[PDB]
Parts: C-alpha cells; structure tokens; sequence
C-alpha cells in the first residue's frame, strides 16, 4: 500500500470511510477520475481487511477480448472451446479468500455484468464448459470514472448490479479540487523517487503556485509523470516557473 497523502477535507473523509468499510466484507465502489488514487484506496482497503493476507486480484474490464472474457473471469476446463488444451482458473477462482478488484467496472460488457451479479448474490460460478458449480469467496471492490446511473439510463449498465455493488460508495476528488494537497503530494512523490535510486528535485513556491493553478486532467498520475520528467531534465535541481513545461505555467 501507499497512504493517501493530503489534508483537504475530501481526502480526510475518504480516509474516514476507508477506515469504516475496510474490515467489513461489503462491496466497495470507488468513483473518481483517472489518476485520482482509486486503486491505492482499493489496495489499502484490502491490506486492512479480513482478506489482508489472501490474494489481491485486478480485473481490467475493458482490456480483455470479449471472445475470452468469460473464460478469463471464470476459468475453463479442457476442451471448452478451441485452444482449450489446458484448464484455466479464472480471476474469480484466483481471488477466492482475497479481494477482487474490478478496475473500470463501467467497461464490463452486459453478459458479464449479469454473471458478476449471479456471483455476488449466489456466491457460485462454473468454469466455462464445466458442469461443476464451484462456490467462491471474494470481496468485491470496483472502480469507475464513468457515470454509472447515466449508463443505467442508457441501458448500458444493469440497475440490479448497480445497487448490489454500490453498497459503500467512496468518491475521489480530482486534484484540481484539492490543490491544498499538491505540495504534500509533491513531497511524497519526490521522497519515493529518492528512496528508489531514481533521482531528486524540489520545487520552489512560485512553481508550486503555478502547479496549484493547473487543471490536472490526469490528476495525481500526471503529477507523478511531471516529477519524474523534471527529475530527469534538472537532476538534483530546484524547479522554478521557468523549468516547468509551458503547459504547466500559470502566472
Ligand atoms: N493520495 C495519494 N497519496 C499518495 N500517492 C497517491 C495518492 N493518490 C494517488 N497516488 C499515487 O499516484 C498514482 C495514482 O494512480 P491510481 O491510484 O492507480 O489512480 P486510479 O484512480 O486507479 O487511476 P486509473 O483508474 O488506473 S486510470 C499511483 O502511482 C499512486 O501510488
Ligand atoms: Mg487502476
């Protein structure tokens, strides 16, 4: 785990709710833009859960071939389809006793949403082509940068799955709504980068104000990118307004 650095009320609330849902087995939904810490939040939840010493299993919902998605999620037994010479355990079976992290749940296709639902209310599943219904034991943590209720109304997300998953919602404020945290965030990212052989910089107040007026569409991950790049261009340097890429200058 990392900790969620920062002193905004938003991030403090996020910490409080994390402390409250962690050692429960409730489905957690983390909503937030790209780069805002949603996976951090998930890994932290997990390592402070009953599952904390079982497996943490990510599932990147839009980055699996549909043609194989079922078998990736639920495993297959030999000769289920063409190419099925071995017998795979699925992400779910892999996760039994741990946490399953559905990364971008809004990109999960509908047939997979119903199957996921069957798992959350029944706690069973079968490998593809297989008869044997295995029980399964995981804690669900899903994340999204999408508007799930809108999708519900566009009929691209299932309402029943929605209310089943969204037991404990946690919202992650975008960086541009937490500028108070940027310096802290900086000190963290730089510290990591030092503890990782990888270089050193620091920022002066003008630079820091400039970065505090930036829109951060990639949020914290964009910030981390900037720290790495600047540490290359100005090794062990102090970063002022004129060292920032023009993109990040706001004076
Ligand atoms: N509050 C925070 N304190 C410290 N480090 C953070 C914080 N939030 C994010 N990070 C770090 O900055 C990066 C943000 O990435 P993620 O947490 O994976 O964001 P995300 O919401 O999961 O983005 P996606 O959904 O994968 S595009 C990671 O390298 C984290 O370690
Ligand atoms: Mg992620």
């Amino acid at each position: 785990f990392r900790s969620l650095v920062g002193t905004s009320r938003a991030i403090q609330q996020v910490r409080q709710m994390m402390q409250q849902v962690a050692d429960t087995d409730a489905s957690v939904l983390i909503l937030g833009e790209s780069g805002t810490g949603k996976e951090v939040v998930a890994r932290n939840l997990h390592y402070h859960s009953k599952r904390r010493e079982g497996p943490f299993v990510p599932v990147n919902c839009g980055a699996i071939p549909a043609e194989l998605l079922e078998s990736e999620l639920f495993g297959h037994e030999k000769g289920a389809f063409t190419g099925a010479i071995t017998s795979r355990a699925g992400r779910f079976e892999l996760a039994n006793g741990g946490t399953l992290f559905l990364d971008e749940i809004g990109d999960m296709p509908l047939p997979m949403q119903v199957k996921l639902l069957r798992v959350l209310q029944e706690r069973t599943f079968e490998r593809v082509g297989s008869n044997k219904t295995q029980n399964v034991d995981v804690r669900i943590i899903a994340a999204t940068h999408k508007n799930l209720e809108k999708m519900i109304e566009d009929g691209t997300f299932r309402e029943d799955l929605y209310y089943r998953l969204n037991v404990f919602p946690i919202e992650m404020a975008p960086l541009r709504e937490r500028v108070e945290d940027i310096a802290l965030l900086l000190n963290e990212l730089i510290s990591r980068m030092e503890h990782e052989k990888r270089g050193s910089i620091r920022f002066n107040s003008a630079a820091i104000m400039s970065l505090c007026r930036h829109d951060w569409p990639g949020n914290v991950r964009e910030l981390a990118n900037l720290v790495e790049r600047l540490a290359i261009m100005h090794p062990y340097g102090v970063i002022g307004v004129g060292e920032l890429p023009k993109k990040f200058r706001h004076v």
